[PDB]
């Protein structure tokens, strides 16, 4: 009972904490594979391996991390409160994850065409903005708790 209102608190933390750092690694995907196709346009300097390196090498380690950190906040089911904005965030979570792992694919292989062709800022657009909304339930959800 009362000793209970510490599990919950803990849990909407943590679930949060996890969204947060999820979110960070996507965007810190973004950039590796924008500093990663920049160079791998038509320049020199670092004149190695052949369209996969360092930075692209990066980008496979932060989405990763993003992916692993997120496969938490998929596990611990969430509450009936948070069901909804879950599975939104879930929901475009999924579709921005894919993205990122394709760009991934293009570079790898030099699909400099496909990969400037995908449509990725509205992919991360929906995420951020039911990221928001999911805060904007989380942080409520205590609101109401005095």
């Amino acid at each position: 009972m009362n000793q209970q209102g510490f599990v919950i608190s803990n849990e909407l933390r943590q679930q949060q904490s996890e969204l947060t750092s999820t979110w960070d690694l996507m965007l810190q995907t973004r950039i590796n594979l924008a500093r990663s196709a920049a160079r791998m346009m038509m320049d020199a300097s670092n004149q190695q391996s052949s369209a996969k390196t360092d930075l692209l090498q990066n980008a496979k380690t932060t989405l990763a991390q993003a992916a692993a950190h997120y496969a938490n906040f998929k596990n611990m089911t969430p509450l009936p409160a948070m069901a909804e904005a879950s599975a939104n965030v879930d929901e475009k979570y999924q579709r921005y994850q894919a993205a990122l792992a394709e760009l991934i694919q293009f570079l790898d292989n030099g699909n400099m065409d496909a990969y400037f062709a995908q449509p990725t800022q509205g992919m991360q657009n929906a995420l951020g903005e039911a990221l928001g909304n999911y805060a904007r339930v989380s942080e409520n959800l205590y609101r109401q708790t005095f």
